[PDB]
C-alpha cells in the first residue's frame, strides 16, 4: 500500500498533489473536495466503505447529490465553516445511511496544504 495512518498530524503534506493511483493505495477512505463540496478525488478504499464507484462520483457535489445524509450542521455545517474560515481540522464519528446499510465511521476533515481544497478521510469503527 501507501504507508500513512488515519489521523496523522502531517497528512496534508504527505498526500499533497497525490495522484489518483497513489491515493488508491491508502488504508482508509480519502475524498478531496473543492470549497463548494464538488468531488475532485475519491479513492478505492472509500468506494469499498460506501459502495460508490469512484470515477462515477468525481465531479458531483458531495452534499447535494452523493451524500445527503451528511447535509446537516454536524457534517456539512462543519465543512462550510472551515471553508469560509480557510482553516479546517476536525475528527468525529458519523453514520452513512443513504441507499446503503447504515455504516458507522470515523471522519477526519482537514484543509489541504496548498490552494483551497479540503480532504475528507473515513475509516470504519
Ligand atoms: C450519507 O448520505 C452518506 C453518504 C456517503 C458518504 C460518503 C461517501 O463517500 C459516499 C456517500
Amino acid at each position: 500500500m501507501e504507508h500513512v495512518a488515519f489521523g496523522s498530524e502531517d497528512i496534508e503534506n504527505t498526500l499533497a498533489k497525490m495522484d489518483d493511483g497513489q491515493l488508491d493505495g491508502l488504508a482508509f477512505g480519502a475524498i478531496q473536495l473543492d470549497g463548494d463540496g464538488n468531488i475532485l478525488q475519491y479513492n478505492a478504499a472509500e468506494g469499498d466503505i460506501t459502495g460508490r464507484d469512484p470515477k462515477q462520483v468525481i465531479g458531483k457535489n458531495f452534499f447535494k447529490d452523493v451524500a445527503p445524509c451528511t447535509d446537516s450542521p454536524e457534517f456539512y455545517g462543519k465543512f462550510k465553516e472551515g471553508v469560509a474560515s480557510g482553516n479546517l481540522n476536525t475528527m468525529f464519528e458519523y453514520t452513512f445511511d443513504y441507499q446503503m446499510t447504515p455504516t458507522k465511521v470515523k471522519v477526519h476533515m482537514k484543509k489541504a496544504l496548498s490552494g483551497d481544497s479540503y480532504w475528507v478521510f473515513v475509516k470504519r469503527v
